[PDB]
C-alpha cells in the first residue's frame, strides 16, 4: 500500500512517554512580551483572572490532572496516570498530542475570556511541552517554578519604583486543586502555601 | 541554577529535533469534531470550510517556510521547507513539540474567533497537531494520499445526482498558496482552482525542489 | 568549526536520552544465534552457558551502576541504578544509543574470547521503567525462560504443563536449566571482599520479590 | 496481559529512523587512547591495518552499505535505502539496533584480527550512533571528517619534531575509503588511491544521488 509508507514515516516521530510515571506539562505564552503591552504593571488583575479560568478548563478537561500552577504566563500541570492498577493514560501518552492539546484547549478558554473584556486584543498563542519526572522530583519541580515565580514578582515590583508583602498569586503564583463539596470540582487555592515548607500538598497527589 | 539545571535535563529528555534541511509536514487534525459538527449543516458545510480557509491562510503566514496549506475535512496539513538557501533558519529550530503545539494553538485561536463571529454560544473547537519529516520524493505522495482520501470521505459523504458537477473543494478538498498581484506584493489565497495532484504533481513538487 | 557545528545539529538530532534518577534496563539478546548454536548440544550445552556466566560478570564489572544482570537462552538483562545517592551519575549520562551498543559491544568482546576455546554478535536495547515494574520485568523474563526450557526437553527428545505432564522429570534439571540465572555482587572473607558471583541457587522471582526489589528502594 | 504491558514499556525508546534517506553511522573506538599505549606514534600500521579489515567486515553484512571511510579510532559508513522502490532498511530502521549491532559487529572482528598480531592486548570496544541525511550534506559529511582527519595529522606529525608533509601515505595524510569493486565478482577493497573528498564530491554523491 501507500497507506502504510505515509503512516511509517508519521511513527518516526510518534513518541510515548513510559506510563505509571508523573508527568508535567508546561504551556507558556508565545512572545506575550508584546502581547502584554497594553496590561497594567506591575500585576494586572483582568490579565491573572484569565488564566485562572484556562488552568480549570485545562484541569477540567486532562486525564489524570490532579495539580496546576500558575505564574506569570506559563501552566503547569500535574498528569499521574497510576492511581489504580487499570489507570488509562491520556492519548496513550502521546508526547505531541499531549502538548499540542493541552495547548490548543489553553488557547481556545484564554482567549474567549480575553475577548469578552477586550475585544480589540490580538489573538494569543501557547506552546507546550510534555515530560516525565520521577516521584521524587515532582514536589522538587514546583518548587523551582515557585522560586522562578518570587524572583519575577519582586523584580516586577522594583521595576515600577526606580530603574511590601504584595498578595499570594502576586508573591508565588497560585494553584487549581480539586474540591469537594456529595461532588467534585476546581477551585482556585489563593491560599497557596510555599512549598517547600509544604512540600506533601504537592506530594499527595504524587504518592498514591 | 543548580536546582534548575537538574530539572533542565529531565525536560530536555523529551526536547526533540527534527532534522535540518528536510521538508516538514504539520497535520492539524481537529479533536471531537464529530461531536462539534452537530449543529452543522450536511453534507457541506460552506461556513464550516470558511472557517477552516480563514484558518489556513493564518497559519501559512506566521509559520516560517511555510509553502503550501492544504485543508480537507477536519485537518490541515502545512508543508514547510528550510533550504531555500544556506542561511536558511527552521521554525522554532526544528523543535518537535514546539511545532506541533503553536501550530495547534494557532488553529485554535483563529477558527475559534472566525466561528464565534456570526455563531454566538458555539462550543469551543480545539486541535491536535504533529510534525514529521519527509524526503523531497514524498512529500508529493503526501497530499495525494490526502487527496485522495478527501474524495473518498467526499463521495461517502454524499451517499449518507453528479458528483464530477460539485465544487473542486467539496470533491478534492482546497489548498491555500502564496499568490502575486500588483497594488501601488505576496498574498496567500485560496485555490479553488486546486487540480488532482496526482495528474499535476508539480504543483506541489514546484516548493519541494526549490 | 562553522561545518563541525552543522554536522553536529544532525547528528544530536537522534543524540536521546533516558531521564535520570529512574531504574535503566539494558537487554543484549544474541544475533542469529540459531545458527550460531548449530555445532553446540541439546536441549541445552554447558560450554555456551558458561561463556554467558563469565560475559554477564564482565559486564556488571563495568557498567557503572549495574546491580543485578539476569541470564537466560541467549539474553542478557542487567538492572542499572542511578539514584543511589544524590550526586550519583549515569552511566554515559544516560545517552540511550550509547549504552545500548558499548553494552552489546562490551557483551561482544568477552563472549568471543571466552568461546574461542564463527563470530558471535549481538544487539542491545537500553528502556527505564518505574520502581514497582522492575520486579515485574525479570519475572516475566523468568517466566518465559521456562517456556523455552519445557519446551526444549520435550523436543528432543500444546501448552507447557501439558509437555510438562508427558516428559524424565523437569523439576529435576538443575536451575540454570529452569529459570535462568542471575549473578549479583557477593560479599566475602579473605583476610571483607567484594565480587561478582553466579548465583546458582536463583530463586522464583515470582516468589521472592525481595530479591530483586532490594536493588531497586534505597 | 504483563508481557503486553512491559513491551509497552520498551517501544517507548524503540525509535526509527525515517526511511528514504541517506543513514550515516558512526563507530568510534572507546577510550583507544589508552587501547593504543603499546602501539607506535603517531602513525601505526598494524593498527590501521586492523581498521581496514574491520570495514570490510562491516560493509560485507550491512544491508543498503555504499561507502566506509576511516580515521584514527572512528569508522563512518553510508548506508541508503532507496536504490529501488522495493529497498528495504536495515533492521527497519531501528535506531538501537543500528547502533548497536554496528559497534558489536565491529568489536567482534577488531578483537580477532588484532589477537593474530597482539595476543596480549587487552580487549577493545567501540560505541556506535546512527542518524540520517539529506542528500546535500552527504558529501559535505566526509569531506567534514577527513578535514578533522588532515587537522590531526599534521598536528600528530609535529608532535615527534617540536614541543609546543604531503610525501607521506594518503591513509596518514586524509584517511582511507572503503568500496565495492568490480572485477564478473565484486568485493570490497580498500581505496589506497583515496581522494580529496572537498575537489572529488562525484567520488562520495555517486552512492548518493541515483
Ligand atoms: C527559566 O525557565 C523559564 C521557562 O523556561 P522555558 O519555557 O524553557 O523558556 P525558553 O528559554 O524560551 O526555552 P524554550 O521555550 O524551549 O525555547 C524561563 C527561564
Ligand atoms: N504587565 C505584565 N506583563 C506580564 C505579566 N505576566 C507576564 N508578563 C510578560 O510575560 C513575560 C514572561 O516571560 P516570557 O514568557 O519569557 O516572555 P515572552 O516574550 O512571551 O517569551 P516566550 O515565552 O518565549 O514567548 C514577561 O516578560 C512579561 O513582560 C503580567 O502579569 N503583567
Ligand atoms: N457536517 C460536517 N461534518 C464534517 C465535515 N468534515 C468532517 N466532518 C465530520 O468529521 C468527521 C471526520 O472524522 P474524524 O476526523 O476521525 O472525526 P473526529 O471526531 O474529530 O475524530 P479524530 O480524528 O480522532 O479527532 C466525520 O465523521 C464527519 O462527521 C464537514 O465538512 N461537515
Ligand atoms: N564543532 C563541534 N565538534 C564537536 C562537537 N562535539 C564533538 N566534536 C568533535 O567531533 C569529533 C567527533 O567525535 P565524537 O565521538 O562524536 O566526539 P565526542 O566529543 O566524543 O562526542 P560523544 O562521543 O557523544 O561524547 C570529536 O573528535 C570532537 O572533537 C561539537 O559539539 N561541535
Ligand atoms: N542448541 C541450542 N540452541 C540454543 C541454546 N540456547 C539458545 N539457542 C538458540 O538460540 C535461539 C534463541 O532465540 P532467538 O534469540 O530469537 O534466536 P536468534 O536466531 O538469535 O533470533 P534473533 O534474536 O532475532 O536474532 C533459539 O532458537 C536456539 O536455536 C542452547 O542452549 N542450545
Ligand atoms: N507479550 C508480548 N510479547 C512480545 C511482544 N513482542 C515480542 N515479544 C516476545 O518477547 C521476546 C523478546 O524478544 P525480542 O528481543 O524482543 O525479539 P523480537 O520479537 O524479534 O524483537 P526485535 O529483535 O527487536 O525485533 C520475544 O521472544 C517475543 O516472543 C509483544 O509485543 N507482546
Ligand atoms: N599510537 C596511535 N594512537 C592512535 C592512532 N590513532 C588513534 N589513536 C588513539 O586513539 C585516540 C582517539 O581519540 P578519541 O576518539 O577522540 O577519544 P578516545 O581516546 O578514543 O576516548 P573515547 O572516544 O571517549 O572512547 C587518540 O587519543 C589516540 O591516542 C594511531 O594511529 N597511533
Ligand atoms: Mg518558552
Ligand atoms: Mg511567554
Ligand atoms: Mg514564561
Ligand atoms: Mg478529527
Ligand atoms: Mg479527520
Ligand atoms: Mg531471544
Ligand atoms: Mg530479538
Ligand atoms: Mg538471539
Ligand atoms: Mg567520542
Ligand atoms: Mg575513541
Ligand atoms: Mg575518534
Amino acid at each position: 500500500s501507500i497507506g502504510d509508507r505515509m503512516k511509517r514515516y508519521e511513527n518516526a516521530y510518534r513518541i510515548k512517554l513510559p506510563e505509571r510515571m508523573p508527568v508535567i506539562v508546561r504551556i507558556d505564552g508565545a512572545h506575550f512580551h508584546t502581547y502584554t503591552k497594553g496590561c497594567a504593571k506591575p500585576f494586572d488583575q483582568d490579565l491573572a483572572e484569565a488564566f485562572w479560568e484556562t488552568c480549570k478548563y485545562l484541569a477540567q478537561n486532562i486525564m489524570g490532572a490532579k495539580l496546576v500552577y500558575h505564574q506569570s504566563d506559563e501552566i503547569s500541570i500535574l498528569i499521574t496516570n497510576y492511581d489504580k492498577l487499570t489507570t488509562q493514560s491520556w492519548f496513550e501518552n502521546n508526547l505531541q498530542k499531549i502538548a499540542s492539546v493541552s495547548a490548543s484547549m489553553a488557547t481556545a478558554k484564554f482567549n474567549e475570556v480575553m475577548r469578552e473584556k477586550y475585544p480589540d486584543k490580538p489573538l494569543a498563542t501557547f506552546d507546550g511541552r510534555a515530560q516525565v519526572l520521577p516521584q521524587d522530583e515532582v514536589a522538587n519541580y514546583f518548587i523551582w517554578r515557585q522560586q522562578d515565580a518570587s524572583k519575577n514578582s519582586i523584580s516586577m515590583v522594583a521595576q515600577a519604583n526606580f530603574p511590601n508583602d504584595l498578595p499570594v498569586w502576586q508573591k508565588r503564583g497560585i494553584c487549581i486543586i480539586k474540591e469537594f463539596y456529595l461532588r467534585s470540582r476546581w477551585s482556585v487555592d489563593h491560599e497557596t502555601p510555599i512549598i517547600s515548607k509544604d512540600r506533601e500538598y504537592v506530594e499527595q497527589f504524587v504518592y498514591l
